[PDB]
């Protein structure tokens, strides 16, 4: 297991992001759910996995009653995606100076069908990560010494021993998958580089679902400079043969959406354009059939000059 | 399709609960979620399925933009549920008047895998329920004349005819089957009876996870005549040969929780499986059965009332 | 002088509406503004002339502390118009139950030029209201037995006997007029007929600016049988010979706005000044006319409903 | 057009109000108004003309949509006095770091009566101010090169090319007045010089109406140095001939209103007493009747040994 | 023990205040406090000594949480006075419906000095009212069939049986006398009759320091006809010899305070013993009689109306 | 008069705890009262003793109207306890940077009975702080010159000339004491050394009452080296001979209240264990009867491994 500090964050996505196209298969944003725990009283279980990054001034985390009896307190997640092998995940104790997880590990175990709640109990739980070191009011980016996971895995259980708070829990790894959306999170497909991200993130775009509001979606600051754009380059979970339509969903912006889109494709060289200049409308899902054939591996989209996007279909096989 | 009264809702229940063996598979409480909608101008399309009664004051509800140009409005929500088959629902218009839903009509869809946010366009898209007509500031109960459909889905969409406003949108259905819980609404299971319900449902009983608060769970009014007891019959989504646990929980009820429970099986006379148990606060308790019975439904009795968050019953058959 | 009772302001705005041509001069949406007062002490006196009917709980109204020394507590309100002749008013004593005012009498004054803030003792003071009695939270709907006063004003004086709270003070009068804006209520255009007023009055129509938010404009019910429309009945400052530009204003008016509009002019039957057009939102819509007609009174028709902001009409004579 | 830093605010309010005798005739505190603008999006053009400072944390300013298709954006505002010649004024981007006015030109024009809502299409538009650039988040002090326009206004119009944040619009003038109130600021008085002042100004003074609450008054912190005391130089619009009348107003002074008051007359040298030293009270308007034939240009208020005033008056001829 | 209905309350206050000379001698407004209780899971026991009504929503009183194993809940709460014999009280469970107090029982005790915190077990405790039934969401006003109790005591226990909600517990008492202020509710005495209640009782008049703000005084509607006052009748702890000082003291009341008032004293005919004097807002008003006089009932006159904080009368005997 | 700095804020409080076993006589937490002053215009004389720091951002303390006409404003506070010796205080200041008191002075004075509402002309009055200087938004820790009073005091005076702000005032005396509870504060008991303090403060423990909330009573951070532990050193206001019952209430304390306490015994050399290692439960008064016969002085909680604990109460002779 090794360690990566804010010093290195760029080295830690690299590691978990371009070589092991992951995710954060238990965040709320996709999914993740909360399907029990030991103790919640100081601040409930379901803050480990929201979005939004952990705000002060109650707590932003999960803080369990002091003095536990047992060896350590728990709680079981369950992904958003129906299976992932797991490579790292982050642990932040953000505003927890004193009374955070002094140690932790992570476990795991796969559940054929939605039989019913797993319990810690459960004789399939499997260490994941070996129990380590947490400081105070820290991000800690942790990867597996030997990389992803064989097996693959639906809940994952965290352990605090033997109690105190976490600010927030992510868990990065690859999906495995279950016509598709091919640009579709669910489905293996993830956000590699981007020009920049004011607001959310250019991972937000690979979503289900249209959101609630302009934060779930992606956004860059508004800029100035001639011929200035802005792009996200998305990895499909499964290379394409045939692109039926493409679809650029700009819901909840609609005083900085973009002026104008293209989409690109790329196979694992040269960038091809599949969706030229198009002028683009406010709140709508602008809809771009496609009806080509192509391999492509990686699709781009560009913003220009720069505004917002909700996110980005590609339906094909 | 038949229509119910207020004065009728007794009736309702009647032909979708104990009948039908339904319960509401598309809201948010048991894992209903939005796809997409064509628009949400006034008021947020996610409002349709929360568990709460329509509020005033900003519009608790579902609202679009005046003057529609295609023919109708619509709303795309996936089943929290595998698959169900459906029998009716309820269309709260509440609060909306004279700007509310002119017309409604619902269609039904199968989609096997996640492979991506279904679309409107799709033509898997089948009526469920016909272009019936609502009214200002109040509940419409319907049932489909020819009781549940033949066929089973995964999504359904709402359509109103050309715009406006809808409070709540209730679907009934009964859950089909994906060691398994046997009372887990997943599973197929549902509460017929209950003796009270002061704050919370007994289906609160039947949910994923172990919930929120006190509010995702069933409470039960204070009493004070002595041997006064409350209880929820339940049946389970199979009959059981053999069972195992059988599991308590009243999480978040810390000074209301029950005194002591038991739990009689039936096969449809009742038979003892677990005996009077002093229960504590916010705690899951374990009964081992290690027993054979061919019980089909279960009864949950808490004494001399108070709330329980949910009620687990693992066997075979 | 004459009072009317609720169940008579039909006939009460027939008096200060269709027959004397009259509106609200001091209230502050058309540019009223106090210039003084005795004492505000546990309500501030700007709230009289506000657009919005009193409002429970502070008091929404103006409230002079108990015991006055002097006969009577007063308060001087500047017209937002450049003069006016007055018929009658409004005294609303809403939420102020035997603590209201227990007499009012009004007096008028004819300024020039903004030489300063007028004062109480100006020898120019002259009554046009004769003291009469107050009754608590109700409304006080009075017109001049002599109708409009001969003489013109610029500011005027309300006087409580000898203290107590006034809610609202509206103070009706015909406009005297300074290519023009000849609907423009400075001009001294008034609404005479409306089909529906839902939300925010006709009367808005014809003010300064483009207001701040769609309160400040002309909104109507959403309709549902087709061919339905709303209609403004607008009676022009002064009868046209030549008309170059209509504006009709939808700011704010994002997801309500009219489908189409048209306008017809009228001489006092209707002749189109501009024929359907499509509307849009948050938009300002030019219309070219270049015709001479002798139009006194316009229409604006908006199909088949919604909200409009203002409504101007350039011309001569 | 010179360009003034923070550095020499002091020479560049010297230019203005020293040198030039003007004032900032388009803020709301004296009666500017917004007529019209071209888009309003993510904050208010009212916002611009606000008398308090920028505030932060929703936006404090005039903010557009993005990638505006037209040459520039614009507002137009009305004066609240009845014309002013114009020598400079300000542009603060507060808060606005990047999507701020890139560029920014002003305009001007006369309009005799208020004939109607003036349109930014109007061919009397006149350029005052070239266009020139701005930086984030600050403060732009700005004279004209050849300085006092020597044409009357009464409208200005601010253009952003292309889009985006102004926090806030000062635009300095020279009023051009219409027995009347010497002091009074829509008659040519100005603050020129103050001890101090710790809450509003020193120009709140001058201004119509006897304000809302202390905020909008001129006060000075609690001294302690005995002797203390303060004061305000006041330059009438006019320079007299009879003063009858100089009122003393500290409404809304009710705990830290001046112990006494006097004040003093000068013509462009020596200083005359005018009201000696007068006990002061709280909330009155504290009228002296001086009857005397004096040729004052500056009158001097004196606040001893420190407090709150809200205006001061000055009537004769 | 005796019941009245509300329209009783009448004739309760008549056996109590009247009567009786008791007054609420365990409310916080006259230094009541709780010193400990059995539980307040729900709502904090202190809330049930506010001289506020209650109020809805959180509930406005005190609540156990449910399933008592000991056979009540209690409360202990320590007399503002010195020492006190009791007649009765009120115990009201507003808004407690059905989860109220089923039964409830009172004990008193007399302890020296502040020792300590009394505890439950402490062998002192007697009971001084026998076990009646409450109801849902009403008020109990009881008095004690063998009036007033023989002993006088000093703390007071409330039993619940066997767990519920009071939201108000009023205990009246006659107080136990420990120069002087003969006025002084310490001291003994109390307010009989008043001409009007608007806003806050008489029984204000007679207490400990200035109080807070304008709710812990009393206050009188507003009046209009000439001529009216409004009036106070105190009873003195005890009889007067000589008087030296009365002190009318209308702290916090600055646009409410009398004009006038006077002071008349009683043997039980009227004597003057403070004439017409014009009074002050927010002042203590000290009026030096030096005289000797038999009186002991004093009588507060303020005109013509207003309100007044405290009434203190400084004598011997 | 001796001064402290921050900087010796930890002599200061042994010049005062240890050596002079005083407490803060004149707090609300302990009972101190506003029985009267002459002015509270800004903010209300009651803040001056409220147990909390001062926060900002309305006023958090006593300021008074400006330009005061007497020599000096003043406040008259009654102390909790019966009497007691004063040996220094301290005046705060906080957020009144300019408009604080500029100087300070302190009377006493001794009231046998609560007779009335003290004057601040009575004659008893006597100087206790001769007149100093004070410092903007800062703490003055001062001791008497001659240290602890030889008189007896039930109330003090603050004096501020001639007025201004201060933030609070903390005035430490010895107690004079009026089986009894040892540790109790009204008592002559004192905290006088600690392990640590997080929230709250040790000499929390021996106050009046349960308290409202976990603030107004004794916690300690989460710690997590082992064997670790927390203490708190009374000294009781009167040496023991029979200590009947020790007390350890952690009422409010439900998720962090200590996991053992221990309590101890010593006599002004060696500890002796009074009460043994003790599970402790959450917001419970744990009794244990000692019905032994010791000579202790001081008295020791012991809190394992850390925790929150509201009281502490020691029963005896």
């Amino acid at each position: 297991m090794k360690f990566f500090s804010l010093a290195d964050e760029a080295e830690f996505k690299s590691i978990i992001i371009s070589k092991n196209k992951a995710v954060d298969v238990i965040g709320s944003k996709l999914g993740g759910q909360v399907v029990s725990f030991s103790d919640e009283w100081f601040a409930s279980a379901e803050n480990l996995i929201q979005p939004t990054a952990p705000i002060r001034d109650w707590y932003d985390g999960w803080e369990t009653r002091r003095h536990n009896e047992m060896e350590y307190d728990w709680v079981i997640i369950k992904m958003g995606v129906a299976a992932a092998h797991i490579i790292g995940g982050e642990i932040d104790t953000a505003f927890f100076n004193g009374n955070h997880a002094p140690f932790v590990s992570i476990e795991a175990l796969y559940d054929e069908g939605e039989e019913g709640n797993i319990v810690e109990d459960d004789s399939r739980w499997v260490e994941i990560v070996e129990k380590f070191e947490c400081g105070p009011s820290q991000r800690h980016l942790f990867v597996r010494g030997n990389g992803l996971t064989k097996e693959r895995f639906t809940h994952i259980k965290l352990k605090m021993y033997p109690d105190g708070g976490i600010a927030r829990f992510r868990l990065y790894g690859r999906v495995v998958p279950p016509i598709i959306d091919l640009a579709y999170v669910c489905n293996g497909a993830v956000a590699l580089k981007y020009s920049d991200q004011h607001f959310g993130s250019v991972d937000n775009l690979l979503l289900p679902g249209r959101g609630h509001d302009m934060s779930d979606g992606w956004e860059t600051k508004r800029s100035r400079q001639p011929g200035h754009t802005d792009w996200a380059v998305i990895q499909l979970g499964r290379e394409s043969s045939f692109i039926e339509k493409i679809i650029v969903d700009t819901a909840h912006f609609r005083g900085n959406f973009p002026q104008f889109i293209t989409v690109e494709g790329c196979l694992k060289g040269t960038w091809v354009e599949l969706v030229g200049k198009s002028k683009t409308g406010p709140d709508k899902e602008h809809v771009y059939e496609i009806r080509k054939s192509i391999r492509v591996s990686h699709v781009k989209l560009t913003i220009i000059p720069d505004g917002g996007v909700k996110r980005i279909r590609v339906w094909g096989y």
